[PDB]
């Protein structure tokens, strides 16, 4: 399962805010995938923009990853 | 049980008087052997910056860590509120 974490982590870097992925626990349930994601992010931003970007993240990953049933995604520092 | 409601609520006690924290949101812990495992999540100020939350969450990992002995591990973390 080595693409597909691949594909995550790419489609997380390009979203607008994504400083780098931090880390990834994604598994296979069936051949849905749950995940938990932390992304970093610009220090300065604030907790309010750190989350509308977690929701980016989501939104754009599970997007493009189709079989992805449930993803959390969180922000530290860079 | 009523042993781990005492400590939670240590926990959160700790958490919430240091200066930053607008509440404890959530907190999950258990034994793992004989020490705790906790992962909590404080409410601070939305308008901090990141890394002024995770200072606010460093303080409160010291000062929980600290004060409950029990606890092998924990993770904090803000969100707003």
């Amino acid at each position: 399962m080595e693409a597909v974490q691949n594909r995550i982590v790419e489609a997380a870097e390009r979203v607008p805010g994504v400083r780098g992925v931090i880390h990834l626990r994604a598994r296979y349930v069936g051949q849905d995938i749950w995940a938990d994601m932390i992304i970093g992010v610009d220090p300065e931003n604030t907790v309010e923009q750190a989350h509308e970007i977690c929701e980016a993240v989501q939104a754009a990953v599970c997007g493009k990853i189709r079989r992805i049933e449930s993803l959390h995604v969180s922000a530290e520092a860079r």
